[PDB]
Formats: C-alpha cells, sequence, structure tokens
C-alpha cells in the first residue's frame, strides 16, 4: 500500500557561483494520511523548500516525492496543478487573500479552477465560511476583515477542494495570540476529522500544537518524535467540526475569467478609464478622419455631378465687353452642336446657356437658374423624368415657352401636391407652362438645394438673353468609345469649323477620376497619421497590463497554488486587455459619430462626414486585435510565473 | 521640569456609521529620556494608534502630546516631519526598506531629508552598517538580505538622524527566533547607550525585553510596571555598543530628487522605455509632419519661382491636329510680344520657345533644354547673372548665336573651373558662344536638376525649330498696377489681334498665393492630427505616474515617517515625469530627423522635409510641458498621502 506523502532521498540544489549549494540534503520522510506534522527550523534550515516541494510548487532536482503513489519529479506545470487541486490546500503566514473578491469569492476560486458546479460551489463556500464563524462576514472584502478572520477565510478556501493535505506556512506568525490560538484550534479539529495537516514554523511552541514534530537544520532532518499537546484538556471538542472532502469546463473558466477581469476594472476605475481613453481617442480619430475623407469625396463628386458620364463639355468663356469687340469673337454657336450631333462618336449633344430670374407661382417667389438647353440635354446629363416629358425638337425650333422643372422647384412651388404639369409659372417676365419634372443627380439631403429650370435654348437665348451664342456645349460619347479620342476629334472639328482654337474642353470622366484618386490618396495618408495615435494608445494598453501583472504577482502565485493552470492565467489577463480595448473601441466609435454630426453642422460645402458601417466594424475588430496583440505579452508573462517566487514576491 | 514625551488625555476617534468610536480613551502617559518602554496589547487595544501619535504621524485629536515641550495637536504636516527628523527613528514589523536602494542608500535617506552633508552622511551610513554587522553587505539591495539583516539596516537608518526616540512596531514579528534575539539585543544595547526606545507588541514575551511594561486594552492603559529581562544575566556587555546621537539647500534636495527619479527609471527599464516610447512616437510624428508640410510647400513653390514675380504668362491652346493645322492655327507669334511691349502696364516682355538638343563641349555631352527667349527674359523671370550679360536687342534682331547658361550646365561642362564665358559649345548642330551664367530661382532640386540654355528666340525659331510661332509669352507688370486688370487687357488685345479668343493666361502671383495658403492649411490640419497622438502619449504618462504612486505608496509613507516633507515627495515624482518626457522629446526629435533623411530617399520630387530649429525647440518645450502637466496630478496625490495609511497599505 502507498503512504499518502512519500519522500525518498530528496535533494534540492540551487546554483551558487559556478557551483551548487544543497538546500535539501537527502531527505527521507513518510507521512501517512491523518497525521498532524509540524516541520520546525530556523531561517536557512530548508523547511520552506521542503514544503514547497511537498505542495507540488517545486521539483526535487534529485530524489523521489510520491503523492499517493504519483511521482512528481518529472511532472509538467498543469500536472502539478492537478495534484494541487486534488490533494492540497494552502495557508500562508500573511494570509494571502485576493483583495478584489469577497470572502465567499476567495473561497470559491479553487473550485472555479477545479471545475465545480457554480451553484454547488456557492453553497459549499458559504457553508464553509459559516462553519468557521464567518457566516455574517460572507460578503466582506479582505480589506474589511481582521488578520484572524482572513486566515479563517483561507482555511475555508483550503478546504474547498477537499482539504486532503493542508499545508500551513507559519499561520500564527502575522496575527496575535488569541486569533493564533483560534486558528490552531481549527487546524487541530480538522486533523481530528481526518485532515492531513503539515505545519511549517520556526517557533517550537507552534510545533508543539502538532502530534508529530520533525526538526530540520542545514538541509537535514535531525529530530522526528511524536508529541501530545498540553492544551488538549482545555480545548475539548464541544463544537464537532468534521468536514472532510475537450469543450465543457473551458467555457466555465472563460466565463469566470471575463467576470474576474471585469471586477479588476471595477476595482481600478481611474486606471481603466485612462487606458480606455487612449483607445477611445485613437479609434475616434481614425474613424473620424476616414469618414471625413469619404464624405468630403462624395460631396466634391456631387458638385461635379452637374456633368454627366462620358460627357465632354466645350467651354470658351472669358473676358466681357462690347458687341463688336467681344461678341464677334464668341464663335461657339448652336450650329456647332448640330455639326457635333452628326459625328459617329457623339450619341447626344446639347447647347447650354443660363440666366437667373425670379420664378413665381400663385404667390411664391424664388430665384431660379433657367437653363437654355436642347431636348437631348436630359439624355446627355442622364437626368430622369419623374412625371412629365422633355421638349419636342419642333418646340425647340419654334421657341416654345414649355418648361421642365426639377425636384427642388416642385418642393418650392408645388408643396401642396398640386400637380405641376400643365401649370403656368412666370420666370422673371416670361410665362412658361410645365411639361415635365426631372429627378436630379444629387446624392444627399442638403448637398445641392438649388432651383433648376429647363427651357429650350432658342427661347432663353431669344427672350431672356438676346444673344446668338452658347455658353457651352455638352456631348455624350457613343458606344463607350474612347472619350479622349472623341475629345480630340471635337477639338479638331470645332477648331477647324471656327477660324482658330477658340475652345477648350472638360472631360467629365477624367476629372471625376482625378478627384476620386487624389481625395482617396490624401484620405489614406491622413488616416494613417491618425493610426499613429491609435498605436500609441495600444502601447499604453500593453504597458498598463504589464504593470498590473507585476502588481498581481502574488495573486497569480496564490491562484496557481489553489489550482490555476498557466492557460487559466493567460486567459484571465488576455481577456482583461481585450475587454478594455473593446470597451473603448465602441466608445471611440460613438465619440466619432457625435463629432461627425458636429462637423456636419459646422462644416462648409466641401467637408462632409459619412460613416461606412464596415469602417465601424473594422474599428471594433481592430480594437479587439489591439487587445490581443498588445495585451498578449503581459498575459503570457503572468501565465509563466514561478508560483514560489510569485508567492514570495516582496 | 519637562519630560521628553508628555501625553495627556489622548482621545482618538474615527467615524464609523453616522457616529464615532474612540480608539484611545483619554490616555495619560509620561516617558523620560532613556526609558525602555514596551506597550503591549492585542488587536483592538490601540497600541499602534498610540504609537503613531507618539511618532508625530498623527495628532491626538482630543488632548495634548508634547515632544520636548512642543504640542503636536495643532501642527501641520511639515512641522510634524520636523519633529520626526529631530527626535524620532522608526522600525517596522516588515522592515520597510526601499527595494531600489542599497543598504547604505536606505540608511542615507533620512540624512537626505535633513540638511546633512552628503559626504558626511555616507561616512555615517557605512559606519552604522559596520557597527551592526553589515560591513560586508553594505551594497546589498533589500532582496539580497535576510529578514534580520534588513531589520538591522532599518536600525541603522533610524540611528542616522540621531536615534533620539526609536519606535519599533513588532520588530520581531516577521523574523525568526535567533534574529529576533539579535534585534532585541541591539535595541537593549542602544537603550544602555541612552536611546529612548518604545516597543509595541502583542507578545508579552517580547515586551519582557523592556524595563517598563505598559499594557493597553480597549483604548485604555491597564498596567504600568517596571521589569528586569531574564537575559540580562546572559548579556554581560562584552561589546559596548555606545552610539548615541527657499534658496539654500533646496537645490541639494532637488539633486537628490533627480537622482531618485533616475534610479526609479533604472529599476523599471521596460516601463520607462514604453512610457518614453509613446512620447517619442508623438514628438517624432508631429515634428515629422510639420517638417514634411513645410519642406513640401517650399519645393512646390520653388517649381513656381520659375514663373517670376508679378508675371502673367500668355499660354495658347493646342492648335495642333495636323502640320497644316499647326501652320493655320498657331496664331501666337513674337509680333504679339512686340505689341504687348508697347502697353503702359508692361515693363518687360519675352516670347518663349524651347527644344531639347544634345549640348556638347570639348568631349562632354549632355542633353539640354534650349530656351529661345528675348533679351528681356531675365528681367521678367527675375534671373540674376553670375558672371556675364544678356543679349543685345541688335543680337536678337540679327539671329545671334550667343548663349546664356545656368549653373547646372556650368557644373556639367565647366567643372574644371574653366570660365564658360567666351567658350563655344555646340547645341545639336548649332554652335553658340557663352556670354553669361545665370543663378536660378529654385531652392530645392526636386525635378530641376535640369540643364537650361538661353539663346535669342529668333535664332531658336529660325535655326532649330523651323517655325513662325511662340509657345507662350511672359509679361512683367509694372508697379503691381492692377496685375489682374492687366491679365484681362492682355487677353483683349491679343484676342483683337487674332481672329478669336485663341489664347489664355496664367497669373503667377495668384498661383503662388493659392499654393502657399492651401499647403499651409493642409499642414495645420494634418499636424494637428499628429498632435492627437502626442496627447495620447501624455495621457499614458499620467496613467503610469498614478500607478507608480500607488505602487510606491508604502515607499512614500516610509519617506514621510523618515522625515520627508510633502514638498520633497511631490518634487520626486514630478521630476520623474518631467525627466521621462524630456528624454522622450529628445529621442522623438532624433527619430524625426532620421525619418526626414529616410523620406528624402523617396521618389516623390514634390515631397520634401525641412526642419525649422524652432520646431525642434518647440518639441523640447512641449515634451517638458507634458512632463509637468500630466505629470502633476500624480505627484500631488503622492505628496498628499496619509503616512499612516500609506505605511499600512496592503
Ligand atoms: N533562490 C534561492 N536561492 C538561494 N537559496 C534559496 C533560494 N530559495 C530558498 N533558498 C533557501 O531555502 C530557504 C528558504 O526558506 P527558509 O524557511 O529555510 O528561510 P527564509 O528566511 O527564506 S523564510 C532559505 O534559507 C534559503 O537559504
Ligand atoms: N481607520 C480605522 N478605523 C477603525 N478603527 C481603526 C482604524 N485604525 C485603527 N483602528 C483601530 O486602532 C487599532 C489599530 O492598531 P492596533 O495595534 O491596536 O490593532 P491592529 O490589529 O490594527 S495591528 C485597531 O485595533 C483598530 O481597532
Amino acid at each position: 500500500k502507498q503512504a499518502l506523502l512519500e519522500v525518498s532521498n530528496l535533494v534540492r540544489e540551487f546554483p551558487a557561483g559556478e557551483s551548487t549549494i544543497q538546500i535539501l540534503k537527502g531527505i527521507d520522510l513518510t507521512i501517512y494520511e491523518g497525521e498532524l506534522v509540524a516541520i520546525v527550523g530556523q531561517s536557512g534550515s530548508g523547511k520552506s523548500t521542503l514544503m514547497n516541494i511537498l505542495g507540488c510548487l517545486d521539483r526535487p532536482t534529485s530524489g523521489s516525492y510520491k503523492v499517493n503513489g504519483q511521482e512528481t519529479g518529472k511532472l509538467e506545470p498543469d500536472q502539478l496543478a492537478q495534484l494541487r487541486r486534488e490533494y492540497f490546500g494552502f495557508i500562508f503566514q500573511r494570509y494571502h487573500l485576493l483583495g478584489d473578491l469577497s470572502a465567499e469569492g476567495n473561497v470559491e476560486v479553487p473550485a472555479v479552477y477545479a471545475g465545480v458546479t457554480p451553484a454547488d460551489r456557492k453553497q459549499r463556500a458559504t457553508a464553509l465560511l459559516t462553519e468557521l464563524g464567518l457566516g455574517t462576514k460572507t460578503q466582506n472584502r479582505p480589506s474589511q476583515l481582521s488578520g484572524g478572520q482572513q486566515q479563517r477565510v483561507s482555511i475555508a478556501r483550503a478546504l474547498m477542494n477537499g482539504g486532503d493535505v493542508i499545508l500551513a506556512d507559519e499561520p500564527t506568525g502575522a496575527l496575535d495570540s488569541h486569533s493564533g490560538v483560534e486558528v490552531m484550534r481549527i487546524l487541530r479539529e480538522l486533523n481530528a476529522a481526518g485532515h492531513t495537516i503539515i505545519l511549517v514554523t520556526h517557533d517550537m511552541q507552534v510545533a508543539k500544537n502538532a502530534t508529530r514534530i520533525i526538526e530540520i537544520s542545514d538541509g537535514e532532518i535531525i529530530s522526528d518524535r511524536p508529541n501530545v499537546p498540553d492544551q488538549s484538556l482545555e480545548e475539548v471538542k464541544s463544537d464537532p467540526d468534521a468536514a472532510p472532502a475537450a469543450w465543457r469546463s473551458t467555457l466555465d473558466r472563460l466565463s469566470e475569467a471575463f467576470q474576474m477581469a471585469l471586477l479588476s476594472m471595477n476595482a481600478h476605475r481611474m486606471r481603466t478609464f485612462l487606458t480606455m481613453l487612449g483607445i477611445i481617442i485613437g479609434i475616434a480619430s481614425v474613424v473620424t478622419v476616414v469618414a471625413l475623407g469619404n464624405g468630403s469625396q462624395q460631396q466634391i463628386l456631387s458638385n461635379i455631378s452637374s456633368l454627366g458620364t462620358n460627357t465632354i463639355t466645350v467651354f470658351q468663356g472669358r473676358g466681357f465687353g462690347d458687341n463688336s469687340k467681344t461678341a464677334n469673337f464668341k464663335t461657339l454657336v448652336p450650329a456647332d452642336a448640330d455639326a457635333l450631333m452628326t459625328q459617329p462618336y457623339v450619341s447626344a449633344v446639347s447647347p447650354m446657356v443660363s440666366t437667373s430670374k425670379t420664378m413665381r407661382y400663385q404667390q411664391n417667389e424664388a430665384n431660379a437658374t433657367i437653363n437654355g438647353v436642347s431636348n437631348d440635354y436630359f439624355d446627355v446629363k442622364g437626368l430622369v423624368f419623374k412625371d412629365g416629358q422633355t421638349f419636342d425638337q419642333r418646340s425647340v425650333r419654334d421657341r416654345s415657352q414649355d418648361v421642365v422643372i426639377d425636384t427642388n422647384t416642385q418642393k418650392q412651388f408645388f408643396s401642396d401636391g398640386t400637380n405641376p404639369i400643365g401649370q403656368v409659372v412666370l420666370l422673371g417676365s416670361v410665362p412658361a407652362r410645365i411639361i415635365g419634372i426631372v429627378e436630379p443627380q444629387t446624392s444627399g439631403m442638403g448637398s445641392d438645394d438649388t432651383l433648376n429650370v429647363y427651357m429650350p435654348y432658342t427661347t432663353v437665348m431669344s427672350r431672356m438673353l438676346g444673344q446668338a451664342h452658347v455658353r457651352n456645349i455638352v456631348v455624350r460619347i457613343n458606344d463607350k468609345y474612347s472619350t479622349s479620342a472623341a475629345e480630340n476629334a471635337i477639338v479638331n472639328l470645332l477648331t477647324q469649323r471656327h477660324g482658330a482654337q477658340d475652345i477648350f474642353t472638360m472631360n467629365s470622366d477624367s476629372i471625376r477620376q482625378t478627384i476620386e484618386k487624389t481625395t482617396s490618396t490624401m484620405t489614406l495618408l491622413v488616416s494613417a497619421i491618425a493610426v499613429i495615435s491609435l498605436v500609441v494608445g495600444g502601447i499604453g494598453v500593453m504597458n498598463i497590463m504589464l504593470v498590473s501583472v507585476t502588481e498581481r504577482t502574488q495573486e497569480i502565485g496564490v491562484r496557481m497554488a489553489v489550482g490555476a493552470r498557466q492557460s487559466d492565467i493567460l486567459q484571465q489577463f488576455l481577456i482583461e486587455a481585450i475587454l478594455v480595448c473593446l470597451i473603448g473601441g465602441v466608445l471611440g466609435v460613438l465619440l466619432s459619430l457625435g463629432l461627425g454630426q458636429l462637423i456636419n453642422k459646422f462644416a462648409g460645402g466641401n467637408f462632409a462626414v459619412a460613416y461606412s458601417t464596415t469602417s465601424i466594424v473594422a474599428a471594433f475588430v481592430c480594437s479587439t486585435l489591439i487587445g490581443v496583440v498588445f495585451g498578449f505579452l503581459p498575459a503570457k508573462n503572468a501565465a509563466k510565473l514561478d508560483p514560489v517566487a510569485a508567492l514570495s514576491r516582496e
């Protein structure tokens, strides 16, 4: 049969000066289930090292330590953690509780790592705290408890996963006489109930509370004797404490890891706020710059949209003056448009003049732009008729006073729902009857807001301007033919048709393309400058997480001792970083949205802010990725701590 | 006569639940110089509270406490610190040493806070450490010392500033039996030497080391009896330890505050690196963006300086399509420049043609752009002659083969130091004699880097091109007399000479002004976005400083008890932040300079990086201001800590 704790020729060496020093020197030691063992020696004796090895927090480097038959010498971290969850509970001189949790929570932690039903572990935690006289202090934080009360909490914690072997490191060293007596009473009562208890001390008067006293000095055991305490006659057991013992639970520990990181945020609200603030400012500047560049691009493009697709505009305008010295040189005339119409690369053509008059209806007045155009103009610019129809070529010839109106003029003058078609409006001093309504090119509520009116160019030229010439001529190029080659043909045709190079062009597609390219490139560079800010925010996240790993070093050690896997610690800290970056990426998005409405109020007619939902999604994802990347390094550093050095980190 | 410590009616209340609780209930107590006093009681007794008041770390809050006649009831923090420096030394259960310093440094700290000569305090530190058996461990850090060794370090520390009244709070509570014997031996020997010692404990067997035992319970003193230790027979005194003891010095404490901040940076090197890194990225991005916008503006403007000042260039339309359409439609001819010459607003005028030929010298060849210009061209464009002169008007008439060169061609062909003037070079197939060298308009190279040659336009048109027309004509407007009106007048005149409006103009000053304003505006917007990054860096600095205040809370408390003023603490932390941000600004500047040299390797001849020295200085100042500001709140929070709560922070 196996003895519960079986040590054989245990040698623990440490390197010291291109050589070694033995701290444990060939220790043989058998401890049976139910013994009350005290191991006593002074500083330097090796009692600590021995207990660390006994608690599966360290490995021999020479010898054998079998826990219920299981050799620990060659076990890997999660296997030793398995043994700690299975057979050991720990009590520390300084009563290492987790300041952020309640007594109940600290008691639960080992059951969290062992994968114990949360309802059942709640029951067990409050039951053990009540059994040890802390039934009314269940919800107190460690900062709300006295030393003895905290040590009683950690006794209940040690009992959570069974309490098979309670390893107690000088429990009565920090706290006073009375509460030391109480702690020792509890331990002896647990031993009476069958709990194996190993007490490590330097005060023989503490060791005398045990039934077996092993004395250690300079790495070797020098005494091993039974003992009967004197105070067993006073402390009669009038309060009979007898309380001995691929995809499933990973989810439970992930839920708890989220909860734990969340509580660490609630504990340090200023720190959390500042770190999130850095991420909020970063994400907000990136989403803002991107939406500003996109919306401004769309706005500038709509301001071009008064031109068509495959549209070549033929301008010639310049300085003003007399009829004989300026008008005689205005060679662009509608006969030129008639000539262009017959070219194999021209699918549509329209002269274009314009004037601005006061438009009247029953009582309304409003200034409006009256465009003198061809019946084909709507075909050139791609305008869509809402209700009516265009001009007849005859009505252009006959100087008709028919008129086409856009959506904006309908809103201005026919807000009642009165059908504009057939209604006579008055343009300055010229009456005109509406024969059609056009849906504009504009994309946006307040991106255009102008009143466009369309009459035959012959009528506007004759009745309103008194001129024989055209402001410009728009041409839509056939067959998707090379608009540039058609452009050159137009320049040669009109130039040969005129007496000289009296014209210049505007290629709508070329200008649009240049605007898209230039605005896109500038958007990319500037939003990269914003991403620099976001990078600095991420660096801040990493630095804070690393520092909180240092802060929580002892918490990490305690969690390991109670049963945490390196995985579990990694998940805990990494989830903290991720949650911090997400909560703040969302707030950066919302801040950017509010700032977007601010700009959309106070901006001009070129600056506009438009938020693509995939830039919002990209913001959320890149915030989470900053959490995963920048937070990872600290979370791994926490997961890889030596629980011995962590427990004694001070 | 006055007793050293004179206590009367100490009542210490703390609020607890819409009421208060008395922790000291009217304590009277007289302690004379040289007494060895133990104050003993269990948790709740008030012994610590009493000892804190005795040490000038708290105020009676009701009653009187006189230290050598000085009432503490109404004293302000720095006055209580004065009393601590004057009369008190402190020893703590956990032997609160400063992990970053050596034993010697920890011993020095109280002398730093007092007005003590650094050399003399070094001597005292090593002397006291040698007296207490730490002569060979003088340089060890606290992590390199045992509990007893650290406790002897803090004994020497308490003795540094005199050791008048040594308050020891459970000194033998953390450490083992043997080293407790040694600590108590040392304390008794100091008492024999005359030191007043007040020992506070809960273990009567420790209290029995004193000669006077005052027992306290539930806030009141219940026993006060003399005592003779049992070990007075053991200690025959064979080793007689008898060692009893704003413009001027503010600068010395500033030196020490700088040194302490520096050592704290060395202690946490990764933290320092990351915190500094944020500022480095911020300052580098801002200085980089500013230098990029400024230099690019200078480059793009240099490409315009070739258009001269107040110069209106008369360009002409394509005019091509055929060789016969070139002959037909190239209406801009040098006679038009002759006509422009006579106008009242034209001070100088030049036709301009250009072609590219291979420029040859003795054996050297390089392709060069030959500009056919008027003798006035240099006045219009504002070019300055380095050595020679321009053409004669006669030589323009006579189709002269004179040539003027720029500095780039001088470098290409006359690198020897050979004077180009009088030398005959060959341009394609036309020889030409150099009559002058011209210094260009440009500052940065960018795209030019071009070989410019100037010959009479009549000669280039006649001999090299075989054409009757001019590419464009430049005019310099006198007095700046309505250059915009001159543009229109030129168009009207040239249009009147031709058969149409077949010419257009370009106002050099308008273009320059537009470029200057637009690029300047882009510089401000983008560099503001970089400053966003710098802001996030500062926020990170603040968060880190708050965290290091929390981390060092006990260090702050120990410093206060040892004798630090709130001033001293604030200076310490403020200097830390300032120093980190200052260095991060310097490194941000150096990174920015390197990045500028990197950018200058890019293929964009429009992007250029120019560093103003006032943006470097601005970087230094704004980095230091981030240090002071963010930067400040943590340092004040450190200075305003309650030294009692700070010392008991865990
Ligand atoms: N890294 C390391 N390096 C060198 N020596 C070590 C190390 N770790 C432990 N030891 C030794 O084990 C003992 C630890 O606890 P003990 O209870 O025996 O005395 P303490 O004062 O440390 S509580 C101590 O006496 C040390 O001499
Ligand atoms: N903020 C505060 N609030 C309420 N009560 C306080 C407070 N501070 C001290 N006290 C009391 O004074 C005593 C402190 O030291 P003592 O040596 O007498 O016992 P300890 O267990 O704290 S070492 C302690 O027993 C407490 O009951």
